[PDB]
DNA sequence: TGTTTGCTCTATGTTAATCGCAGAGCATAATA
DNA sequence: TATTATGCTCTATGATTAACATAGAGCAAACA
């Protein structure tokens, strides 16, 4: 189909989270939806791809889930971030 | 929507189609791909909800169709591209 | 979560798709739903938790997109599928 | 992440436990199959409402069981479980 | 009489899962 | 040579509900 969004045109909603996983380096589903205002189906959603592709680890913290970045993560959320503002610069 | 994919881990093609408007003035429908590396479909209805939206306009410089961006389109490059800086900050 | 509804009383959509990719090998998740009269939209739902888990791995060549079961995809299966032999034999 | 209900649901036990017993108590039930207690009755709230299984208040005791529509939807149910296991071989 | 021990089911909030609609990424066939 | 239509894919996320855990609470026979 076409496009209609007034809050992803040009960051994912992907970003914020990886971003907020940068930040505070580990979170909880429920948590990374608040302080991101993200819906959290989307947020689960996303984690769900990050850990797939090893971005990311879960530590069962009890009753808790804990969802934080990892070498590989921390790598793709700094190195490809850079090339965010390498962009960014120029303007 | 299909906002963030494989291909789009931080970035829409959004981004990548109206910053190369900032860089190139006014780059044709082909040229933002092969550039920008997205796929021609993708950025072509971009492009036509850019037109939709008046961030971008039709362009008459040849048989051909190049693209350039409004004024309005510009604002929303600079002042999106704070929330990126921004966000980013940390 | 929602594990039993009305249309999943003893099986789970899960319990169809892994089958599924079992009895074919690789499969599209249209292919899927199409042959377990799941909806699509609880397809890749549950397609999406079997990558998070590494039960399940995507095969893409540009367009066509395809799913199968990795090693513990193929583990958790066989494992499963014991749980419900024992099952229905302790019925019996 | 419902590592716990993969191929079956907490359903499928309480019924296939309900057919080998034929008469339990929610906290029998709930213990014998290592299903959490407070799953087990919201699924017999459930398993009454739609009248799988019955109540039965002798005394202050307890016990459930499933009617006829009950035992026929459970042998019913475990054949689209006995069909779908031999198909995978 | 009343409190305790203990069993039972009820009230219900948090998270997680079914699955629906409106996107949107992109490839190809169709059309200017 | 480029745009739109067509259509198959996955995504964004909201409505409904289940899984199950905390805190009741109806009410038995057993202490004090």
């Amino acid at each position: 189909g076409k496009i209609s969004t007034d809050k992803y045109i040009f960051l994912t909603p992907r970003a914020y989270i990886i971003v907020h996983l940068l930040k505070v380096g580990k979170a909880k589903a429920s948590e990374i939806s608040e302080n991101t205002q993200i819906p959290y189906q989307t947020v689960i959603q996303n984690i769900r791809w990050l850990l797939a592709e090893g971005y990311v680890v879960k530590e069962q913290k009890g009753e808790e889930i804990y969802y934080k970045l990892t070498d590989k993560g921390k790598q793709l959320a700094t190195a490809e971030l850079e090339k965010i503002r390498k962009l960014v610069e120029v303007v």
